[PDB]
């Protein structure tokens, strides 16, 4: 029938330091963990982190952006995994 997929893959962004950045991925099922990583590291929700979902959309809201956030953003799911990379400013 359909595999658990990434269905639209994620875009590098450049925001100024200070402000907000976001990444979205869209998925093929709902219920879908949002298994963020930031270099390859699990990101936890926090106060900078914001890990949000509606059905098959994911989102990962980056705020207040420093300079050591410039990184690779990852989203995982079935068998794949992309990514995007940050620069800030
Ligand atoms: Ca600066
Ligand atoms: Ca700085
Ligand atoms: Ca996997």
């Amino acid at each position: 029938m359909e595999t658990l997929h990434i269905t639209k893959t994620m875009k590098n962004i450049e925001v100024p330091e200070t402000k907000t950045a976001s990444f979205e991925c869209e998925v093929s099922h709902f219920n879908v963990p949002s298994m963020w990583l930031k270099n390859g590291v699990e990101i936890e929700m926090s106060e900078k982190f914001k890990i949000v979902v509606q059905g098959k959309l994911h989102q990962l809201i980056i705020m207040n952006t420093s300079t050591e956030d410039s990184a690779e953003y990852t989203f995982v799911c079935g068998n794949d995994q992309v990514s995007a990379t940050l620069t800030v400013t």
